[PDB]
Order: C-alpha cells, then sequence, then structure tokens
C-alpha cells in the first residue's frame, strides 16, 4: 500500500518566488494576489521580536520583488491578514486553478508540493498530527510552499509552510494566516506538543489490509468503547470518539467486521507486537491513511 | 520522506483510448498517442493472441482517443513491440521536452495513476530486482507511465501494463520492450524471488546518519568479500565497486566509509534493529537511491 499524493499541476502553475530584503522564499500567486509568509520582511533580528505592523507599514509596494518563472510582477498593493502577506499584482494568474481556502483538522490527510526559489521540487503526502505538526522534508528554503487536497477541480488549499521546530517537525498556517496549533511566526522557545498515534486512522488502515486480503491480526474478542481508549492511552493513541466510530461505519459493513472488534485486533496488536510480520508492507501501524483515503484508493 | 516528482508536466499528457470494451490510458506527445498494445484484445483473444493477426484487421475506427472531452481522430495505427502508436489529427500543444528511457533494476521513478484517462495520484517508486513494482494499481490504470524529470525534461521509463498473483506491477519501457520475464498474454506468470537493494539501504542509512540517527554505526569495518557473503543468505543483491564509488559523496559527507557502513548494516541484517527504528521505519527501506537522498538532502 503506497501513500498517494495529489497530482500537483494545479498547484505547480501557482508557485512563485517572492523577495524582501536579503529573504526569499515562495509565494501562492491566484488571482491578481500572491500569498506569502509574513516573516519575509523580518531581517532575523526582527525574528526574537518582530512588530509585524511596524515593519510593513515601513514598506512601499516597490520593496517586493515577485518573479514567476521568467517574468517580474509588479505589486500594486500590499496587505495583512493574520500572519499571512497578501500583495496585489499588475497581472491575474491565468493558471488560476479553481480552489477554496480550507482549514482542516488533525488527523487529516493532504499533499505538500515542496518549492525552492519558487521552482517546484517535489510532492509529497503527509498528515497533520495531533499536535498541530507536520513531520516532512523542508530544507532551508521551503517556507511558503503549500498543503493542499484537489476534489474535481478544485484545489482545497489548507496549508501553508513557515517555520521549523526544534523537534524537527513543521509548523504552519492555513492560506488565511493563522496557524495550526500554539505556534506563532517568532523565534521564541515553543516546543511541539507530545505526538500521539491517530488511532481512528491505524484503524482505517487494519480495514484496507483485510480488504486486501489479510486477516492474520483478527481474533475472537471485542471492546466496550471505554475499555478500548483506556488501553490506547497507554501507547500513546489519541482517544476514540463515537464521532470516529460513526466515521468508520462505511468500511465495517463492506468488511463485515464490526468496529469495536476491529479495536479488539489493535489491542490485540499493540500488546504483541507483529511477530515479524508485516502489514500493507509496513513493521508499524500506519496512522498516515484516513478513511477517505481508504474508501479512495481500495 | 519518498519524495515524488512535479507531475504537471505528464498529467498534460493523459489521454483516454477505449477499442471494444476494454479502456486503459493513454500517453499523446506530438500528434501519436502511446498506449497498451493489449487494448486490441478481449475476453477470449488474450489467451493466446496473435497480435500482428490482431492488428492488421483492425483499423482507425476502432479506437477512441478522448482529451477529457475532445475526442481526437486517429488517423494511422502501428505497433513497436508492446506499445501501440495511434497517429491523431491533432498535435499536443502540452507536449514537453522528453526523452524515452529504460532505467535499471534499482532505480526509481514517479507513477502517475490514472484511471480511463484522467490523473488519480502520483507516487514514487523503485524498480525491483525481480523486474516488478510493488504497491497497487487496478482495472483501469494500464498505460499509466512512470519518469523522471531532470532539467525541464520528462524522461519516461515506464508504462504499466500487467498485474500478476504476487500483487504486484509489470509493464514495458516507453518503446514496449518488457521489463522483466513477462509476457502481454493471460496466462499464469509470477515474480521470480525478489532481492533487497543493498545500495539504497546504504543510502539511507546514511540519510539517517545525516540526520542524527547514529547509533547503528560500529567502531568496526567488514569487507567486500565478508560483506557479500551475509548480503547472499539474507537475499541482499551483492555489493560492487561502482556501487561503492556512487556512494563517494555520501561517505565523504559523513565520515563513515562505505564498508563500515556496511559492518554497521550487517549487524542489523544479524541482530536486527533491536528495538528502535531508523527514520520511522521498523524496515530497512530500500527504495530510495544515492541520487534521492542527495537530491534531499
Amino acid at each position: 500500500f503506497r501513500k498517494m499524493a495529489f497530482p500537483s499541476g494545479k498547484v505547480e502553475g501557482c508557485m512563485v518566488q517572492v523577495t524582501c530584503g536579503t529573504t526569499t522564499l515562495n509565494g501562492l500567486w491566484l488571482d491578481d494576489v500572491v500569498y506569502c509568509p509574513r516573516h519575509v520582511i523580518c531581517t532575523s533580528e526582527d525574528m526574537l521580536n518582530p512588530n509585524y505592523e511596524d515593519l510593513l507599514i515601513r514598506k512601499s509596494n516597490h520593496n517586493f520583488l515577485v518573479q514567476a518563472g521568467n517574468v517580474q510582477l509588479r505589486v500594486i498593493g500590499h496587505s495583512m491578514q493574520n500572519c499571512v502577506l497578501k500583495l496585489k499584482v499588475d497581472t491575474a494568474n491565468p493558471k488560476t486553478p479553481k480552489y477554496k481556502f480550507v482549514r482542516i483538522q488533525p488527523g487529516q490527510t493532504f499533499s505538500v508540493l515542496a518549492c525552492y526559489n519558487g521552482s517546484p521540487s517535489g510532492v509529497y503526502q503527509c498528515a497533520m498530527r495531533p499536535n498541530f505538526t507536520i513531520k516532512g522534508s523542508f530544507l532551508n528554503g521551503s517556507c511558503g510552499s503549500v498543503g493542499f487536497n484537489i476534489d474535481y477541480d478544485c484545489v482545497s488549499f489548507c496549508y501553508m509552510h513557515h517555520m521549523e521546530l526544534p523537534t524537527g517537525v513543521h509548523a504552519g498556517t492555513d492560506l488565511e494566516g493563522n496557524f495550526y496549533g500554539p505556534f506563532v511566526d517568532r523565534q521564541t522557545a515553543q516546543a511541539a506538543g507530545t505526538d500521539t498515534t491517530i488511532t481512528v486512522n491505524v484503524l482505517a488502515w487494519l480495514y484496507a489490509a483485510v480488504i486486501n486480503g489479510d486477516r492474520w491480526f483478527l481474533n475472537r474478542f471485542t471492546t466496550t468503547l471505554n475499555d478500548f481508549n483506556l488501553v490506547a492511552m497507554k501507547y500513546n493513541y489519541e482517544p476514540l470518539t463515537q464521532d470516529h466510530v460513526d466515521i468508520l461505519g462505511p468500511l465495517s459493513a463492506q468488511t463485515g467486521i464490526a468496529v469495536l472488534d476491529m479495536c479488539a485486533s489493535l489491542k490485540e496488536l499493540l500488546q504483541n507486537g507483529m511477530n515479524g510480520r508485516t502489514i500493507l508492507g509496513s513493521a508499524l501501524l500506519e496512522d498516515e491513511f484516513t478513511p477517505f483515503d481508504v474508501v479512495r484508493q481500495c
């Protein structure tokens, strides 16, 4: 089983480079506006304690060198929405796809077009962790790269990359500029909270392995909902809510295995390990597959 | 993380090819459409098709090439080996700069998997030693292509043809030559025993020490002959001298000579990883090449 990213074409055409001062990073070009992280304007001296309203009011339109591959791009206006700098530009992007700006919730999956200096470098599928971070591959220069789902024509932009956190993990905002998590585009001592496993996702990953013909982890047991949580907590798993149960109903009725019976297997797998075995090619319990993802690609 | 190429230069090449009641994918590049030759076969045909014969009878009006909504009219058809080349009336505007390439086992490429011509998603992939490739597709995904990009330039490696009982896939290079001992005929085929790609494990292990996974090292050193004897009994492909020189760039940037790293690997092949993981896998993953590692470090 393969983690599958979305075909990045519609995003590729919106990736531009944005420069301010000595700083350069990526921006997102939709419809005569260019979205980018607001720290493009800090001197990294300003990073310890930046007054953004003060640094921005000291900037002219001409202070923003914006390039889209070959051609410059005139900035005729500039404003700030929460942590995102919104750059009015001379020309509307003709490759603007159909889009929306979505704020996802932790556990949900999306794809990331990692870029450098406005050049797309690669694409990958990841997940927002319960502690509001993204475990990803970002060299210095990924700032501004975006996270999205594509649905029919419609790119659902849900994430823009801002910061690396000491843990090695990545913090960003939605495309409105509100951070995911207790993180601030500033140089504090913010550490990521304690990560947890997305219990609802590993369960859905377990149905897929049965659907693709693996039954060896099941058993004869079942478990109350409360009993299952009190056990999984001990392994740093996210509580399983009645909402999480309902979400799984589809995948249950397709396989014939009740959702709490399936939790009975997760309990056994957590107590035993896999005894040398694997599941869809992993020796780990995979939490970056959501119920939606499993229904689509199985 | 595993990191596929930007897909949009290829997305704008995916078209649908229907012939009878098989419908699969095709690649449209400058007035030709590329496609598995087993589109011209049916229920009973593909139990032993004579392909030269099945195609000398059919004509252009047995092929339905659709680029989304716009239908392309086919104005000539030829085979190469197992690729079917349908000439069409309209040259593709979105045609990119491109080469046909044939990759080697243990090389990586990106699969832009599509269904009836519209692309589903992209993933990163390796050509296994047994010449199959791991993961899953299903019914509609033949004609989905594999590729690398270098500079402006899409290098096409692969075209999906077959699935096999292992749960794994079989395809040709873009010139119609099969990768592996497989045929575009519906009778019983199987992967050979696949082996693990030794030089990609070493490049992975380097990528670990490049990110401060520093504990699987030892102060020790095996050598090429003594290491390969291990390789043979854990079903790892042998390490070569070209395998070492390739890893120089990564040995240069660590202090870790390549054979030292091999002693580390042996004691993981023997003992195991002993509880811990390396970059969050309990497996010694081997679908990252030395170039892949550097391209992302």
